[PDB]
């Protein structure tokens, strides 16, 4: 539909506007069109995300894609929207659907860079463990090499994975997190072992509230690149930063972000990311939501 595509792109520029970021129709429209059948309000999930620090000059957009529409990476390559990297990452989405039950897909893009990643979601009542994932042939060797570490902190069930084709990186979105895993003592030992930035009292309180935790891995080394804790809420003042600059900008985005589901309050998902040298914050404001998110808010918010 022309209306859906134009409606989503309209909301996108608006969201980008709040952040003072410029959009590139050339790299956005061809993508939205290819997946126009998914933009139908109802069982669609659309997110517009911002990030602090050195990552504050970009706007990412995530869009769900039902499995019925077919492998989305196969789609973007075939239509000439993205080139095969000639790297194992080219086979991972496909190999994942081959070895595990994939219940849904999603793609991610940037308003100025275009397509950059896909997601493979697994059934909430049949998620794979680290063991099952590391078995996929094109999966980074780093996952198996980190199996013991993950196990030591209770990181077991994975609700979904993502593949970043430009950075050749994979995210493991761990779910059903035990209270222990998210307690300060556990979080600190984990970061310490992964050699990441140590969070303070504010950061740790935020981690304790997390519904999802995700490490980023690569094919070059067994060293985890970064670790992110995600929080879902309607509260627009949850950014885990003490910098008046962030506290301001994020609250702004959080209360002025465009969303279609008028009648309810914006669904927000905050993120605290820890890399070896720093810590930065992220915020996704859902434009489209489904009951999945409605349920998460009752369980964690
Ligand atoms: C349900 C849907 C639409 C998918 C979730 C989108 C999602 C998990 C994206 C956030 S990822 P992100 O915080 O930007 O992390 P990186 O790719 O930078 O590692
Ligand atoms: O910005 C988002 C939106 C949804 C997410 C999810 O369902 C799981 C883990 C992290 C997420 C981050
Ligand atoms: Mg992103």
């Amino acid at each position: 539909e022309a209306a859906d595509v134009e409606r989503v792109y309209a909301a996108m520029e608006e969201a980008a506007g709040l952040l003072g970021v410029a959009c590139a129709r050339d790299k956005i429209y061809p993508l939205l069109s290819t997946f126009q059948d998914t933009l139908v309000e109802g069982g669609s999930v659309v997110v517009f995300s911002m990030a602090s620090g050195r990552h504050s000059t970009e706007l990412d957009f995530s869009i769900s894609v039902p499995t019925s529409h077919g492998d989305p990476y196969a789609t973007v390559v075939e239509k000439g929207l993205f080139p095969a990297t000639g790297h194992p990452v080219d086979d991972l989405l496909a190999d994942t659907q081959k070895h595990l039950p994939v219940s849904m897909f999603a793609i991610d893009g940037e308003v100025t860079g275009g397509f950059k990643k896909t997601y493979a979601f697994f059934p909430t009542d049949n998620m794979p463990g680290v063991a099952e994932l590391s078995a996929i042939p094109s999966m980074p060797p780093a996952v198996a090499e980190n199996a013991e570490l993950f196990a030591r902190y209770g990181l077991d069930k994975v609700q979904m994975t993502s593949m970043d084709y430009k950075k050749r990186q994979v995210n493991l979105y761990f779910s059903e997190l035990s209270a222990q895993t998210l307690e300060a003592e556990s979080v600190l030992a984990l970061v310490r072992e992964l050699g990441l930035h140590v969070p303070n009292e504010l950061g740790l309180k935020f981690c304790k509230r997390s519904f999802s935790v995700y490490p980023t891995l690569n094919w070059e080394t067994g060293k985890i690149d970064r670790l992110c804790f995600a929080v879902i809420s309607n509260d627009p003042t949850l950014v885990p930063s003490s910098d008046e600059g962030d506290i301001e900008k994020f609250h702004n985005y959080a209360t002025k972000a465009p969303y279609a589901y008028v009648g309810e309050k914006r669904t927000l998902v905050y993120g605290l990311t820890l890399s070896p040298k720093e810590e930065y914050y992220k915020l996704g404001a859902y434009y489209h939501i489904t009951d999945v998110q409605r349920g998460l808010l009752k369980a964690f918010d």
